[PDB]
């Protein structure tokens, strides 16, 4: 267990004491005001190249569940859009709510989605993720909203393994998972400079938030809500509402890839 969390005594309003950058100039997430975001005709097309992805493990880390990838070579990469050079996929994880009307970190005209998927990539010009974490352009997170409706077939393999990683520190083999199955049709996006949304809240992320949500079923998101923050044997505290709220935009502009 880590000291920080999402509760009354350790949640987002407390994080600044250990992580003073929590009150910084480029924190995430933010509200995306669709009427103030501006179309940027100079944004290059986004390239999501996930066909050679090598998934390794699925892990309950006490704040989310993550799927980890082999990032030792250019396998699954993000390029183009606002990005200079090549960003390698390291992991994905989710944020979700106790109810379908909350759970996302980003908001769209103050609308909260049921959940948000973060695909976390690092800039290969810095050689490893730890070095990338120290740079203002070290990371790129592709954010995808989840709404409750039809099931997402490409998520079901994830849902079906969550019973094996109920508590903090549990992991399982999770090879041959294809993250292409988590993507919506459209790659239309908003982009802005921001931060990690969990400690250490490092201000090194280029955010790329897709406009089109994916639909997941009520049964799929209910399985997320059966996970536990606690380790095996501690009082049961459901892993729900593991989202940081919108932070001040301050001196930033959100750009749109689309009209
Ligand atoms: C040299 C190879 O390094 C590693 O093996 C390594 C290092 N770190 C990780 C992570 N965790 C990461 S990168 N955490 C930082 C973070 C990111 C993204 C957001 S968000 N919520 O999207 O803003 C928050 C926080 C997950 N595997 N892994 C691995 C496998
Ligand atoms: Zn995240």
């Amino acid at each position: 267990s880590h000291h920080w969390g999402y509760g009354k005594h350790n949640g987002p309003e407390h994080w600044h004491k250990d992580f003073p950058i929590a009150k910084g100039e480029r924190q995430s997430p933010v509200d995306i005001d669709t009427h103030t975001a501006k179309y940027d005709p100079s944004l290059k097309p986004l390239s999501v190249s996930y066909d050679q992805a090598t998934s390794l493990r699925i892990l309950n880390n006490g704040h989310s569940f993550q799927v980890t990838f082999d990032d030792s070579q250019d396998k699954a990469v993000l390029k183009g859009g606002p990005l200079d050079g090549t960003y390698r996929l390291l992991q994905f994880h989710f944020h979700w709510g106790s109810l379908d009307g909350q759970g996302s970190e980003h908001t769209v005209d103050k609308k909260k989605y049921a959940a948000e998927l973060h695909l976390v990539h690092w800039n290969t010009k810095y050689g490893d993720v730890d070095k990338a974490l120290q740079q203002p352009d070290g990371l790129a997170v592709l954010g995808i909203f989840l709404k409750v409706g039809s099931a997402k077939p490409g998520l079901q393999k994830v849902v079906d393994v969550l019973d094996s990683i109920k508590t903090e520190g549990k992991s399982a083999d999770f090879t041959n998972f294809d993250p292409r199955g988590l993507l919506p049709e459209s790659l239309d996006y908003w982009t802005y400079p921001g931060s990690l949304t969990t400690p250490p809240l490092a201000e090194g992320v280029t955010w790329i938030v897709l406009k089109e949500p994916i639909s997941v079923s009520s049964e799929q998101v209910l399985k997320f809500r059966k996970l536990n923050f606690n380790g095996e044997g501690e009082p049961e505290e459901l892993m729900v509402d593991n989202w940081r709220p919108a932070q001040p935009l301050k001196n930033r502009q959100i750009k749109a890839s689309f009209k």
